[PDB]
């Protein structure tokens, strides 16, 4: 509907699998019900998007109440499924993921967007297990005019939301994309989320404040990848690495099997 077959249910708005019933080609189909700004905003990011690493944008047609946009078919599914509970996948791979989804987020900030909700079920492989970041649904501009923005609404997700955004009126966005990645890194390493959130109010948050390392999501890690993991997931904003010092990092930069 309409030229496309909706084929099956990838991740409920829901997105659907269409298969061009002429060409045979697949791309997924997100469909979100308008009476069911936020939608407006995303088709928007969408179309300024382009980058390996990001889910390709097609276009959209808005056939009455439904958004339906073509995007992107990543058959890989979501990099939520390749972490093991507990254990998480072999570090070689957690390396490369990590690798494109810097590719990728360093491309958004660079054209001034924000993601603001990166976590393993919005991190999608394609076929041959290539990251690609997905949904810009809680996206936004933070700089323009080459003026930056300071942000002011609390989005995302709890476990990988940066202990700032709980705690000031005003903060920067791209360290807030940044502690997600960490977080993320933590869920692939270890295969657990190291806290429910980032508060005084949490135990586990205080561990590491303190320095536990003995304790269990940073056991199970290593000392390579958990000195960039120290470096990432500081509560300070101002003193949290970047980007560009990322990519200095040891680990970031150790050639694995
Ligand atoms: N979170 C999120 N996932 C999206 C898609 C659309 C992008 N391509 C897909 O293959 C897909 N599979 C499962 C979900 C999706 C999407 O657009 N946002
Ligand atoms: O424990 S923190 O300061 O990396």
């Amino acid at each position: 509907v309409e030229d496309w077959d909706l084929v099956q249910t990838l991740g409920e708005g829901e997105v659907q699998l269409a298969v061009n019933r002429v060409t045979e080609e697949a791309v997924a189909v997100k469909i979100v019900d308008m009476k069911r700004e936020n939608i407006k905003k995303e088709i928007c990011i969408n179309k300024m998007l382009n980058h390996e690493n990001v889910v390709k944008f097609y276009g959209h047609r808005r056939e009455g109440n439904i958004q339906y946009l073509f995007l992107e078919y990543c058959s890989g599914g979501e990099l939520f499924d390749r972490i093991e509970p507990d254990i998480g996948m072999p570090e070689p791979d957690a390396q490369r993921f990590f690798h494109q989804l810097m590719a990728g987020v360093v491309y958004l900030h660079g054209i001034g967007i924000t993601h603001r909700d990166i976590k393993p079920e919005n991190l999608l492989l394609d076929e041959r297990d290539n990251l690609k970041i997905s949904d810009f649904g809680l996206a936004t501009v933070f700089r323009y005019n080459n003026r930056e923005r300071l942000l002011n609404k609390m989005c995302g997700t709890l476990p990988y939301v940066a202990p700032e955004l709980l705690k000031r009126r005003e903060f920067h966005a791209e360290p807030v994309d940044v502690w997600s990645c960490g977080i993320v890194l933590t869920a692939m390493l270890a295969g657990e989320l190291p806290w429910d959130q980032p508060s005084d109010s949490c135990q586990e948050y205080s561990d590491w404040k303190e320095k536990k390392t003995y304790l269990n999501p940073w056991k199970k890690i290593d000392s390579a990848p958990l000195a960039l993991l120290h470096k990432i997931l500081v509560e300070n904003p101002s003193a949290r690495i970047t980007i560009p010092d990322i990519k200095k990092d040891r680990w970031y930069n150790k050639p694995l099997k």
